[PDB]
């Protein structure tokens, strides 16, 4: 059990290794993938970025100085690892040291203190003041700024305006500056309702601008103060200097920036007009509830007025895009980027919303709020940024199997070339279990498998790609995969019965099934926890779910290492053991599937009796051996009770099919005896099982060696195997090796170099062991005559003792060697003897003919006289055939009527005599139907139009086919049309409602800052009221504790510390330690410790967390709530978004009521203008003051991943201050505002890229298109490689046909079937409405770019032709590839189109000014251009033609150029090629005779290595009016010869004449006259066998008129009258046959060629063939045939050849060559001595010529010169002494018999 298996892995092992370049292949593919993986890793190493925190953004309604001062210092967003003062419950501003806060804070309490007063003591509190010496400081500059922007920065952190154009392009900081404030500085507001409601709105909205401009008046009253003060009576110059510089800003002021329009469309006119002149800002629109006009929405909430709905319609380029509430792929980051996401900021949607919002509730209210919004953002942990490993978690998979699809390849390609060639059946025949033959397959393919996984696991560990973890598990894994995929291997390898289909469907097999991985990690959430084991049986399926485990758990800082093997990473993934446990199934699972598989197709491979010797031991005792088979009801083999014996040679005859290998196989250990016993030796088979193997051997009718290990090894192999020992395997070796004549070839150690000789190595095999008993099977099958007398001499030699069965298909093999002979025929033994009682068993007698140059009861008198016995049988004139007896014959009676025959020759007239021994073949036909019986130019046009028709029939005779192949893919374009009529979604911006609800289920903020206020107390319930709580608050205190219980193992840690909320109350927070990386940061059970109160509403959580920190609440507690959703992080569902904090302290001075007493004062005195205009600034001091105060402020956290989160809350808020304003009762249901966000339409230039992203229904039409349009060319072509499989198109060109005008025909029609597909196309795309292909301007490009593509593509795989030679494969294969380019080229030039957000991509459009020259790509290239350009002409001018040439013409022109040249080169590659003896020799050299149709003179022919010419030195002369023959074995050359002369292949030195004109110097004459007929069957099957005949008539100019007429006579010569109408695929094997004999001679060629007319048919099929070639040769054509039945050549020719080795021999006439030497005598003996020199020596001495045949140990025969003078019994009577003188046990004479010419033929 052990030796077998070491031996089959020493087998494997020696394959592997005598293929040293396939390893090293093997070992160097899989790690190319992986050190590109590794150079991927060093392009991007990850990111690390540490905490940051952000500041604080003041809306307008808080104030206009902070206003400013956000929008000029807060630009860049800068984060601060530090926390920002603005964050805590105390502060709500940031800028302490700012110059204008500190100005304005002691303008206030220098203006109190003076106010408290009512001069020295106010100088002296002025003058100790700081910023008043920095503002005097920047006053007081000489420049030094590039413009007034760095100078405003630095303070709070018409032809002027052109000047400050050029000072403020220089400083980049101020470009982006000015760049963010110019659409807004310019801004034109416009309204479509002109209502007076909106009129009191855009009133509303004024106020704001108005108070902006007040410095005009503040100004002028300086200015009229100045001249009256400077004459009553430094800083002077400098105030003049500030107010001219303030005057200057405000020279480039809109001022009037409010602008109207009539209507929408108005509005949207005039919007685009303004952005045509870069001045368009915003647009307002006011829709009505009362209208009922809203897009996608619904009309009115509620009857009646009360609802607002308010539409901001700003540039595309400004405001974010509206379609998608959240990113698809979620991404460890802040999101806070101002470039790219900041966009609410500077595109000033924000402002606009708030500023309308506190309009409307100005305006509805009916008071004037005052609440100061703010704006923060959240604070982010402590991250690293790194999305390599996510394509880990994708990609791995993939690399993983395009790694490992080789060796899958190779395993199978081998498991089906050894199972291909029986080489498994001969292995089971020794006695091996397959279990061994499955182990050894195991453990020699899972070796390579296990090192490229261990050298994986290396590159991963120390390629970084994988670190952290210990490479044990990761082996562990990759160990279990490797089974499984091995053991799926052997699986794929169970349903293929050829070797390469095998080889290339085994890759696509196990590549095709990872795939559905893609699937399920594309819709990841969509499959639930039941489907994803079953889902996971897959072996690549459940290596993707292991590997995305894998690298969940690398995320985490710790890899895979053997603490956290079955611990699950997360609460929906597999334990990585898990996935390998699944794995190991999924192995055993194809493993017993294999098993099982294997059994499904079993069994089917995909009275006279001598028996008496002189020892009666029977070796070997089949009783009634039987078996049966389900195929038939008959039995296979039927009752077979042959006993064999030992010492004899015993043999079977039998034609095929007589069952004789089938029992052979029985006997031995390969099929199962049915019925009876095969008792060897004495113990049954089946007891014996291995009891018998070293005592038994076999040898099948297949070779069975190796062609890779040598004689030596083979020899070992096979022994070792059997049972030998090691150590006597030398001489045995050594014995078989000199046996066989094998002593040199084991020197230079080949088998693969050798050939022939190698069934003789085979037989051999079965001697090795030195059984008893061996079981040969046609040890001679095909071997060529010439070498199979060493088989006969080394079966000879191991002749004695050993029991010898073998089975010939001969009748002379069964008795030179055999030494008994048993008939079997039918599946049944008929009878059973030895050569001598078979031939002395016969009903008839030994003949003895005369013939006639006297009289027959005279010399029957005479016969009778000399011998009594004498029958008389044959008494026709001219032969008189006498049977002498058999029964009682004896040599003296013979001698004596030879001896008296002898003289009276001359009276009698006889002049000859001739003898008969009935011979073997004769009594072996008797015995079989005995048994059988027992059982019971206008030549051109013809041509075109001939060929036309050829192929019109050839396309009718196949209806089906094509018509599924052509109709087909029309009507799925049609159907794919039809369903495609659904609403496209392209990428839209529809109306949004933006409002928190929008989002869902979430949690949210109300914390309060100094509660104690009513106003503020009832701005909370508002806020809480608004989300759906309960209305009254005591309800909550109700509630009293509505918060979650305290971990308890948390309550110790908050004890431990101190636990306040101002201090840090949670403990620290675990982060990236340097020596490892954590995506989040590791959450501790203590973050925010105690659970914050929360109430749950509808749908929604309100959480309090009054007097907390918020900051390190939320910073702690973001990763917990964002876990629960990274497992697939495809769309991650922040829980929290948005909250509120009503912070009240206020930052500047509360003490305003004193400035404004101040300031009234001095109003009152002073001497206030009549005007009015001091009063007025005065007033509007007054208001400021007042206002100063900032009772109650509010700000409001927000979560930028939400994109909409900004506007939902601060439109929450506005609705919240409005229903809190209101008075209490049901009005508040009446109440209400709504924001909805509309980007406006693309402008011309816009227009000009934004067309681009609006093709997807167009996309996929033309995939569809170009998918169903490269199918016509492939049924094209495979028409043309199956006629160029069978050598019928040659039969064509001898016609009048040339290969050019057969390309010609085939493209013209092959156009005219394709033309009918584009029209069906054309018509659906017409019919069906489609506005981008029914206009008038675009039919004709579409019908010619269609008609042209279809003229460019056919001559594309013609040239194909030549590579392939099977139909469906090159059909599958081509369509394979051109799918393949067309898919490529569209999906990366789409790819390119869409994702060309960069520049060097642009230049790409080159790519595609190479793809003209790929003509699959132009019309998918052209149909997406033309829908482009026209969708894009109907979208320009409506709210430059397809015929142009600049969007189809240069594809068109390209490819319409390219058309020509595949044709042209098709037709360069089919021109690609460019003693009597003696006597005739001399003749043919020194002359020529001119009546010979054929001339050779020296042909020769050399193959490539073949070291010796298969034809060499050939010549001959065919006089016309004879027919000629060509004799030969196998292997000598004829047909070559025949190939030669015909013209289908060159020769390498000589050529051959006919008719005076060369082949070569002028073939189409020399092909007019020659009718071919080959062996193969050069027919059409598709047509019929008389429409060939009408077109090979129509092709060699027959009248048409006749042709029909001719087709009778193509059938009267050779009968066909019932099968003319059966088309010629349905026809018999003969008829084929003498099908092809009538087309060649059908229109009458001068000289007829026949390569073996006739092989084995029906006797009235080759006596037509003969009545045929009688008929040519008598009406004074010419036939050369070849052949070997040697009775047609005598009956048929005048003169035959007879080559052997590539010469001629004899070359004379059969009645030369039989008088020649076919005459005399020759005498065979059975000499059981074996001793060549006592029946040699009186030979030689009485008889001068002795000459040696066949001279074996059984028999010899004897030549000796004819015409002896003497009679022919002076042999016999010397016999009759012979048998005493020398050991002859009988003997036969052969004296001039009907196989003496067969035996000259098998003689040399
Ligand atoms: N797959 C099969 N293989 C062999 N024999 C079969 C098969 N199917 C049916 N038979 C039976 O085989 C008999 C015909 O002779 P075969 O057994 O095929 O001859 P054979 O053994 O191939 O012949 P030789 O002369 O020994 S090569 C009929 O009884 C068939 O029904
Ligand atoms: N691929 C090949 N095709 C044809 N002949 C070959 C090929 N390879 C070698 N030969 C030579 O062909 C010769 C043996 O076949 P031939 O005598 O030419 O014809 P044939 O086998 O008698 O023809 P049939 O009767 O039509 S199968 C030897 O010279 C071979 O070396
Ligand atoms: C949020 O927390 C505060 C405590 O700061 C709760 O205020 C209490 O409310 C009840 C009911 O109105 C009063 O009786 C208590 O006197 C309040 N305590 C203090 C110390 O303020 C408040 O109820 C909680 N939620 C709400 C409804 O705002
Ligand atoms: C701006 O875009 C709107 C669509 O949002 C266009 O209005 C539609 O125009 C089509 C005609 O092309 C009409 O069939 C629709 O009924 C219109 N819908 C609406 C809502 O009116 C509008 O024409 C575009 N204007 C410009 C100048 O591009
Ligand atoms: C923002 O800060 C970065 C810090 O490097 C600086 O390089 C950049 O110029 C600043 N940009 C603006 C707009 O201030
Ligand atoms: C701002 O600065 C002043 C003067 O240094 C200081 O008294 C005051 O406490 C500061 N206030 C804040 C908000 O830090
Ligand atoms: C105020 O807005 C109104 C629209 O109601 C507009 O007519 C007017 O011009 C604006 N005021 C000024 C002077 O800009
Ligand atoms: C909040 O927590 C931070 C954590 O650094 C701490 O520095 C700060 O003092 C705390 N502030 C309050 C008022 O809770």
């Amino acid at each position: 059990f052990w030796t077998q298996l070491m031996l089959l892995l020493w087998k494997n092992f020696m394959y592997r290794r005598r293929q040293p370049v396939q390893l090293l292949v093997e070992l160097l593919w899989p790690l190319f993938l992986f050190f590109i993986l590794v150079a991927v890793r060093h392009s991007h190493p990850p990111l690390e970025h540490h905490e940051c925190h952000f500041p604080n953004k003041p809306l307008p309604s808080a104030g206009t100085v902070p206003w400013l001062q956000g929008l000029i210092c807060n630009v860049n967003n800068t984060c601060f690892p530090q926390l920002t003062p603005g964050e805590e419950p105390g502060r709500l501003s940031n800028f302490n040291d700012s110059l204008v806060s500190r100005l304005l804070a002691d303008a206030r309490t220098v203006l109190g203190g003076a106010s408290a007063h009512r001069a020295e003591d106010l100088a002296q509190e002025l003058l100790a003041l700081r910023s008043l010496v920095e503002l005097r400081a920047l006053l007081q500059r000489p420049r030094g700024t590039s413009g007034p922007l760095e100078l405003l920065s630095e303070a709070l952190c018409s032809p002027a305006c052109s000047e400050l154009i050029g000072a403020l392009d220089s400083h980049p900081l101020s470009r982006l500056l000015w760049r963010r404030l110019k659409p807004l500085i310019l801004g034109k507001l416009l309204f479509a309702p002109d209502t007076p409601f909106t009129r009191k709105l855009m009133a509303q909205v004024n106020r704001t601008f108005e108070e902006l401009t007040l410095l005009r008046d503040v100004r002028e009253v300086w200015e009229m103060l100045g001249p009256r003060i400077f004459t009553f009576m430094d800083a002077h110059a400098d105030v003049g200097h500030l107010v001219g510089t303030l005057g200057r800003v405000t020279e480039c002021l809109s001022l009037d920036k409010l602008e109207a329009a009539p209507s929408e469309a108005a509005l949207v006119s005039r919007a685009l007009q303004l952005l045509a002149e870069h001045r368009f800002w915003a647009g307002v629109v006011f829709l009505g509830p009362e209208d009922s006009s809203d897009p996608t929405e619904h009309p009115t909430p509620d009857l009646g007025p009360g609802h607002v709905r308010i539409k901001i319609r700003m540039d595309i380029d400004v405001v974010t895009r509206t379609n998608k509430i959240r990113d698809r792929f979620w991404d460890p980051g802040p999101a806070a980027d101002p470039l790219t996401d900041l966009r609410y900021v500077w595109g000033g949607f924000v402002y606009l919303q708030d500023l309308v919002e506190r309009a409307a509730v100005r305006v509805l209210s009916g008071a004037n709020p005052r609440a100061g919004l703010y704006l923060q953002q959240m604070p982010y942990p402590c991250y690293v940024d790194d999305v390599f490993l996510r394509v880990l978690s994708r990609s791995l998979p993939l690399f993983l199997t395009l790694a490992w699809i080789y060796s899958v390849t190779l395993t199978v390609k081998a498991v089906v070339r050894e199972k291909e060639t029986r080489l498994r059946d001969t292995m089971r025949a020794m006695g091996l279990s397959r279990a061994v033959l499955w182990l050894g397959w195991f453990l020699s393919c899972l070796g390579p498998f296990l090192l490229s996984a261990a050298l994986l696991v290396l590159v991963l560990k120390l390629g970084d790609i994988l670190p952290y973890s210990h490479p044990g598990v990761v082996f562990l894994f990759l160990a279990a995969f490797a089974v499984a995929t091995v053991t799926q291997s052997f699986l794929l390898s169970a349903f293929f019965s050829r070797a390469n289909l095998a080889a290339a469907c085994g890759g696509l097999a196990y590549f095709s099934l990872y795939l559905p991985y893609v699937l399920c990690v594309a819709w990841r959430d969509r499959l639930p926890a039941g489907g994803r084991v079953a889902a996971s049986l897959l072996s690549p399926v459940a290596f993707g779910f292991g590997c995305e485990s894998l690298a969940l758990l690398e995320e985490q800082g710790e890899g895979a290492q053997w603490h956290n093997v079955g611990t699950r990473p997360t609460a929906d993934v597999f334990s990585l053991a898990q996935v390998s446990g699944l794995l190991l199934l999924d192995a055993a699972l194809y493993g017993l599937a294999t098993w099982y598989l294997e059994a499904v197709c079993p069994g089917q491979y995909g009275v006279l009796v001598e028996e008496a010797p002189p020892g009666l031991s029977p070796g070997v005792s089949v009783r009634s051996l039987e078996k049966r088979f389900p195929g038939s009801p008959q039995p296979a083999l039927r009752g077979l009770s042959l006993d064999f014996y030992q010492g004899h040679i015993t043999a079977f005859l039998g034609h095929n099919g007589a069952g004789k290998t089938t029992t052979l196989s029985i006997l031995s250990g390969l099929f199962p005896p049915s019925g009876g016993s095969a008792f060897i030796l004495g113990h049954d088979v089946r007891s014996s099982m291995a009891a018998i193997r070293p005592h038994l051997g076999v040898c099948p009718q297949y070779n069975v060696l190796f062609d890779m290990l040598t004689v030596d090894e083979h020899v070992w192999f096979y022994g070792r195997l059997k049972g030998l020992s090691a150590a006597v395997v030398g001489p045995e070796q050594d014995r078989l090796l000199q046996d066989v004549g094998l002593v040199s070839k084991q020197s230079v150690q080949t088998r693969h170099l050798s050939g022939g000789m190698q069934r003789k190595l085979s037989v051999a095999i079965a001697f090795v062991g030195g059984s008893q008993v061996v079981i040969l099977d046609e040890p001679t099958a095909g071997v060529d005559p010439a070498s199979r007398r060493g088989i006969w001499e080394l079966l000879l030699k191991y002749r004695e003792g050993r029991t010898l069965i073998l089975s010939t298909h001969h009748l002379d093999e069964a008795e030179l060697l055999g030494d008994r002979v048993a008939v079997v025929a039918g599946g049944r033994l008929c009878c059973c003897g030895s050569p001598l009682f078979l031939r002395r068993h016969l009903g008839s007698g030994y003949y003895l003919t005369l013939v006639k140059a006297v009289g027959t009861p005279q010399l029957l008198a005479l016969v009778q006289h000399w011998v009594p016995g004498a029958r008389l049988v044959e008494e026709l004139p001219h032969e008189l055939v006498l049977v002498l007896p058999y029964t009682g014959a004896h040599d003296g009676s013979f001698a004596t009527l030879f001896r008296e025959l002898d003289t009276r020759l001359a009276e009698l007239r006889l002049t000859g005599y001739g003898i008969s021994d009935t011979s073997l073949e004769e009594i072996f036909l008797k015995v079989v139907e005995e048994c059988a019986a027992d059982t019971d130019w206008a030549l051109t046009r013809q041509q075109l139009q001939a060929l036309l028709l050829k192929r019109f029939l050839l396309a009718r005779r196949s209806r089906r086919g094509l018509f599924a192949q052509i109709v087909l893919p029309a009507l799925f374009v049609g159907l794919a049309l039809v369903f495609s009529l659904i609403v496209p979604p392209f990428g839209h911006y529809p109306a949004l409602r933006l409002s928190p609800t929008m989002y869902g289920a979430q949690v949210s903020f109300f914390s309060e800052d100094a509660p104690g206020d009513p106003g503020r107390a009832r701005l909370l319930e508002a806020l809480l009221q608004e989300a759906g709580l309960e209305e009254p608050p005591v309800q909550h205190s109700s509630h009293r504790f509505s918060a979650p219980e305290v971990p308890a193992e948390v309550a110790k840690v908050l004890a431990s510390g101190n636990w306040t909320p101002e201090s840090p109350s949670p403990a620290c927070q675990c982060s990236r330690p340097g020596a490892r990386r954590l995506l989040p940061d590791c959450p501790a059970a203590a973050g925010g410790p105690p659970p914050p109160q929360a109430v749950t509403g509808s749908g929604e959580v309100v959480q309090n967390l009054t007097g907390r920190n918020l900051s390190d609440f939320l910073v702690k507690t973001y990763p917990r709530l964002v876990r629960q959703g990274l497992k697939t992080k495809k769309w991650v569902n922040e829980v929290r978004y948005g909250g509120f904090s009503l912070g009240g302290r206020d930052p500047g001075l509360p003490s305003g009521q004193e400035l404004g007493r101040s300031v009234e004062e001095l109003w009152a005195l002073l001497s206030p203008l009549p005007g009015g205009a001091l009063d007025r600034v005065l007033k509007n001091l007054t208001a400021w003051a007042h206002s100063l105060d900032a009772q109650d402020s509010l700000k409001i956290w927000f979560n930028n991943k939400g994109w909409h989160s900004m506007v939902a809350f601060v439109n929450r808020a506005s609705n919240a201050i409005l229903r809190a304003h209101l008075p209490p009762g049901p009005a508040r249901h009446a109440h209400s505002i709504t924001t909805l966000n509309h980007p406006l339409n693309l402008t011309k230039e816009q227009l000009s890229e934004g067309a681009l992203m609006a093709s997807s229904v167009d996309v996929l039409v033309s995939i569809c298109v170009v998918f169903a349009m490269s199918f016509v060319p492939a049924s094209f072509t495979l028409v043309l490689i199956e006629e160029r499989v069978t050598r019928a198109k040659h039969l064509q060109l001898m016609g009048g046909l040339s290969p050019t005008l057969y390309w010609l025909g085939n493209f013209l029609w092959d156009m005219c079937n394709y033309l009918v597909p584009a029209c069906i196309v054309v018509l659906i795309f017409l019919a069906f409405q489609q506005r981008a292909y029914v206009a008038p301007a675009n039919l004709p490009a579409l019908l010619l770019l269609l008609l042209l593509y279809g003229w460019s593509i056919t001559p594309l795989m013609y040239p194909a032709s030549f590579f392939f030679s099977v139909p469906s494969t090159a059909y599958v294969v081509l369509t394979c590839i051109n799918l393949f380019i067309g898919i490529n080229g569209s999906m990366a030039t789409f790819v390119l189109e869409l994702f060309s957000d960069q520049k060097l991509q642009e230049v790409s459009r080159i790519l595609k000014q190479v793809f003209l020259i790929f003509p699959h790509f132009c019309l998918g290239r052209g149909l997406i251009d033309m829908v482009r350009n026209q969708a894009m002409a109907d979208a320009f001018e409506r709210l430059q033609s397809p015929l142009r040439w600049e969007v189809v013409g240069k594809n068109l022109l390209a490819m319409v150029i390219q058309g020509p040249l595949f044709l042209l080169f098709t037709l360069l590659l089919q021109h690609r090629s460019q003693e009597d003896v003696a006597r005739e020799r001399e003749r043919v050299v020194q002359g020529a005779t001119q009546g010979d149709v054929l001339v050779l003179r020296n042909l020769t022919k050399v193959y490539r290595g073949q070291r010796m010419p298969a034809v060499d030195r050939l010549c001959l002369g065919i006089p016309p009016g004879e027919c000629f023959g060509l004799l030969g074995v196998n292997g000598a050359g004829k047909t070559s010869t025949f190939r030669m002369v015909t013209g289908d292949t060159l020769a390498s030195r000589g050529e051959a004449v006919l008719a005076g004109h060369s082949v070569a110097r002028e073939p189409s004459a020399a092909h007019l006259s020659m009718g071919y007929c080959p062996q193969s069957d050069a027919i059409f099957e598709l047509l019929t066998g008389r429409e060939h005949l009408e077109l090979l008539a129509r092709l060699r100019g027959v009248p048409e008129a006749q042709v029909a007429q001719t087709a009778g006579s193509g059938l009267a010569r050779l009968g066909l009258s019932w099968y003319a109408d059966r088309p010629a695929g349905t026809y018999s094997g003969g008829n084929k046959r003498k099908l092809a004999t009538a087309l060649a001679l059908v229109g009458d060629p001068a000289v007829v060629f026949l390569d073996e007319p006739t092989t084995g048919m029906d006797p009235s099929a080759r006596r037509f063939l003969w009545n045929s070639l009688l008929a040519v040769v008598r009406e004074g054509r010419s036939v050369m045939l070849t052949s070997h039945s040697m009775e047609e050549c005598e009956a048929l020719c005048s003169r035959l050849a007879i080559m052997v080795n590539g010469r001629f021999r004899c070359l004379g006439s059969p009645q030369h060559l039989k008088g020649r030497f076919a005459a005399g005598h020759t005498l065979t003996l059975r000499v059981p001595a074996a001793r060549s020199q006592p029946a040699a020596a009186f030979v030689a001495a009485e008889f001068p010529g002795a000459e040696l045949r066949e001279a074996h140990g059984g028999r010899l025969r004897f030549q000796l010169p004819p015409g002896g003078r003497c009679a022919l019994a002076r042999v016999f009577g010397e016999l009759a002494v012979h048998g005493a003188e020398h050991g002859v046990e009988d003997f036969s004479v052969s004296q001039t018999m009907l196989e003496e010419v067969f035996l000259y033929f098998s003689k040399d």
